[PDB]
């Protein structure tokens, strides 16, 4: 066929019940993730092609960057709890990978302060039980799909995107192929 298991996607041997409809994992330490977000804009182009009523979820992961990696997963939980993802995503990516000005939990916090999140608001969220559970949701989702690499995208807890099995000489074409595969899997 055109879309084939093992080409544009793989199927989880052990499907995940109740998973988000479109789930992406990433790390702010992840060179391809930085590419996916700033250069390729994968999330935004997938969203443009998603059917009615399908929401996209994006979680941070721990296994890159050691102690800072965990701090970033907790900060991403803060970003989700406060709804400021679109204010911190770029400076976090650039702080970690471009300027290398993010070396501690304090430097992470600086990004939120510079983005206009109040210090007292940031700290109350950072320490909150709501954020501890949102950390746990991210960790659970990754564990459930036995995630060992990022970027990664999963559809309905059953299918995993296989970007390796797509074209990459044209960036634009890769992105639409990625987005179209998500739409196809979405309707499957």
């Amino acid at each position: 066929a055109q879309y084939e298991d093992g080409k544009q996607y793989t199927t989880l041997e052990k499907p995940v019940a109740g998973a988000p409809q479109v789930l992406e994992f990433f790390s702010f330490f992840c060179p391809h993730c930085y590419q996916f977000e700033e250069v390729l804009h994968i999330s935004d182009n997938v969203k443009k092609k998603l059917p009615e009523g399908v929401k996209m979820t994006k979680y941070h992961v721990n296994f890159m960057g050691g102690d800072l990696g965990k701090d970033l997963t907790q900060a991403w939980a803060v970003a989700m709890a406060l709804g400021v993802e679109d204010k911190v995503t770029v400076p976090l990516f650039e702080g970690v990978q471009k300027t290398q000005t993010i070396r501690s939990a304090s430097d992470i916090r600086d990004v939120f302060i510079n983005a206009g999140i109040k210090g007292e608001e940031y700290d109350a969220a950072w320490n909150s039980f709501v954020v501890k559970s949102l950390v746990a949701q991210q960790e659970k989702a990754a564990a459930d799909v036995q995630l060992r690499g990022v970027p990664a995208m999963f559809v309905n807890g059953k299918y995993q995107l296989n970007p390796q099995g797509m074209d990459t000489s044209n960036m634009d074409v890769f992105v639409q192929q990625y987005a179209d595969t998500v739409k196809y899997l979405s309707e499957k």
